[PDB]
């Protein structure tokens, strides 16, 4: 069956020229609305949520882990290091690296999270441990953002990422204090006002993590607290046919608006 909401998302996708993937979970009734929900998309920086969460899980058995210093050397700097560049020849704690990765989308900070987990496969291993059989991280920053059509590396599906984001932020994949810390970090994101939240009522509260990369790939994953009802989880992934395509955060806002209108 195709619902009215799915038909509107297909019309938005058709006008956009690209490929749109959407997964909503409404935690009031556990119902799901999906558009291309089982197709693979490049995660780009939305993968930073999984890496931060994996470190949070490690911190459950090490009370001081988030205060552990990590050396930042000039050679560690990659292509977008707004926080880490200030600490070259110094250190940042794992909490500082997590906050920088999630809230500023710092790629050097992400690489330190990946390294703390033993490489991209350590992130994938954590995803499996929390029941996500779909997520895969294959590369470090910045190459995990190439976003080549048909390439399986560094991809997931909207359905899997929505289920994972729910378990991490509203369920029990993490301990109570770690879940609260992840929610606090997401709610303080600086990069998200033009993406999912631009399509939602202003009274709603959002925590999100954006991503972008090659092929005009433009992504956002969010936990949403509407006024007066149970939280929602929403994934919006978008990717385009030409390598140099421009980003389209407005398409993510439009997808979120259609979803909100259908509730
Ligand atoms: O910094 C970025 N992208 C980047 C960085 C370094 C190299 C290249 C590159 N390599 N080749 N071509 N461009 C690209 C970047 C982009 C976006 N964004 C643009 C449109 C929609 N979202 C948002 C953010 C932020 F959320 F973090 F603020 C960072
Ligand atoms: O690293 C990147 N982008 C980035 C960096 C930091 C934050 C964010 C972000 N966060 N939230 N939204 N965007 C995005 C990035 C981008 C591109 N590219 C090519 C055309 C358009 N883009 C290519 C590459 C790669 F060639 F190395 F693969 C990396």
């Amino acid at each position: 069956q195709t619902s009215a909401v799915q038909q509107k998302l297909a019309a938005l996708e058709k006008s956009s020229g690209g490929r749109l993937g959407v997964a909503l979970i409404d935690t009031a009734d556990n119902t799901q609305v999906l558009y291309r929900g089982d197709e693979r998309f490049p995660m780009c920086s939305t993968s930073k949520v999984m890496a931060a969460a994996a470190v949070l899980k490690q911190s459950e058995t090490q009370k001081q882990l988030l205060n552990q210093p990590v050396e930042i050397k000039h050679a560690d700097l990659v292509n977008y290091n707004p926080i880490a560049e200030k600490h070259v020849n110094g250190t940042m704690t794992l909490a500082e690296l997590s906050a920088a990765a999630l809230q500023y989308s710092d790629n050097t900070a992400m690489n330190k999270l990946i390294a703390q987990l033993g490489g991209p496969g350590g992130v994938t291993a954590f995803a499996r441990a929390i029941g996500d059989e779909t997520f895969r991280l294959d590369r470090t920053e910045p190459t995990l953002n190439t976003a080549i059509p048909g390439d399986p590396r560094d991809t997931t599906t909207p359905r899997a990422m929505a289920q994972t984001l729910r378990q991490l932020t509203l369920g029990h994949a993490l301990g109570e204090t770690q879940r609260a810390q992840l929610v606090t970090w997401l709610k303080g994101n600086t990069t998200g006002a033009a993406s999912i939240r631009a399509g939602l009522p202003t009274s709603w509260t959002v925590g999100d993590k954006t991503g972008s990369g090659g092929y005009g790939t433009t992504n956002d994953i969010a936990v949403i607290w509407p006024q007066g009802r149970a939280p929602l989880v929403l994934v919006t992934y978008f990717t385009q046919p030409q390598q140099n395509a421009e980003s389209r955060r407005d398409v993510l806002a439009s997808a979120a608006r259609i979803i909100a209108e259908g509730l």
